DNA sequence: TTGGTTTTTCGTGCCATAGGTTAATGACTTTACAGAGGTTACGTTTACATACATTTGTGAATGTATGTACCATGAACGTACCATAATAGAAAGA
């Protein structure tokens, strides 16, 4: 099952928008070794910070529709 | 008396005078593409107040730390079942 959810994960991210796959492999430490904090983003990416979080919420209110995330309901018991 | 060349009508074929539908480019006109101009509702960038965390001192839990001065003088301190046959070893008489 972890082996299907990184390939999942990995569908899903190729599924949407390129750099907003780049902003959540690179915020929560997908594909990397450590996980960058705001500030440290904040020095790679842009400035701007605010934007980020908005980038963030917009992602989360893509990611909560049911049609993008049937295959990922089933994998909520776990 | 019978076959075949000759000749003239007559409906049919060729030529000419009339008169009408319908090809031409066009001129259409209608639809489609190309031109700018005011308005909407976002998306990114910026400052500011408050919060979980994480960084410090301070009161209690254990822990090794060295000694106690009538006389204490050898034992296993209770273990255990005793199968079978290849290969060497330390001696004993040949």
């Amino acid at each position: 099952t972890t082996e299907s959810l990184r390939a999942a994960t990995h569908d899903v991210l190729a599924g949407l928008t390129a750099r907003e796959a780049k902003v959540l492999r690179m915020r929560f430490g997908i594909d990397m070794n450590t996980d960058y904090t705001l500030e440290e983003v904040g020095k790679q990416f842009d400035v701007t910070r605010e934007r980020i979080r908005q980038i963030e919420a917009k992602a989360l209110r893509k990611l909560r529709h049911p049609s993008r995330s049937e295959v990922l309901r089933s994998f909520l018991d776990d």
